């Protein structure tokens, strides 16, 4: 509360570390469904069903332009990519399995890096 501060976790390397994690996700062989925005003009249903589209290139642009106020807002967008994927794809489909794999990949990097 006012004039009562909790000890400050060092966040000086957060930007660099999130960038490294994102690079690792960008270069994963199962990242191909998530590299660019889904084409809303070519994929029936996507625009109406998925209220907040998100993809790696969009996360990269936001990270590079100071649009994440902290590391948790970055993690929220990454998870949104995989949440959208689960909403729109069957678990037993190529894209569906890719999403599950990528989420697992991300969360271990996240824990190992920050927890
Ligand atoms: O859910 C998806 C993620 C990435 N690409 C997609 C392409 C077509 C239909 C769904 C997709």
């Amino acid at each position: 509360s006012m004039s009562v501060k909790k000890p400050k976790r060092d966040d000086s390397k957060d930007l660099a570390l999130c960038s490294m994690i994102l690079t690792e996700m960008e270069t994963h062989e199962d990242a191909w469904p998530f590299l660019l925005p889904v084409n809303l003009k070519l994929v029936p249903g996507y625009k109406k069903v998925i209220k907040k589209p998100m993809d790696f290139s969009t996360i990269r642009e936001k990270l590079s332009s100071g649009q994440y106020p902290n590391l948790e807002t970055f993690a929220l967008d990454v998870r949104l990519v995989f949440d959208n994927c689960e909403t729109f794809n069957e678990d037993d489909s190529d894209i569906g399995r890719a999403g599950h794999n990528m989420r697992k990949y991300f969360e271990k990097k996240w824990t190992d890096t920050f927890k």
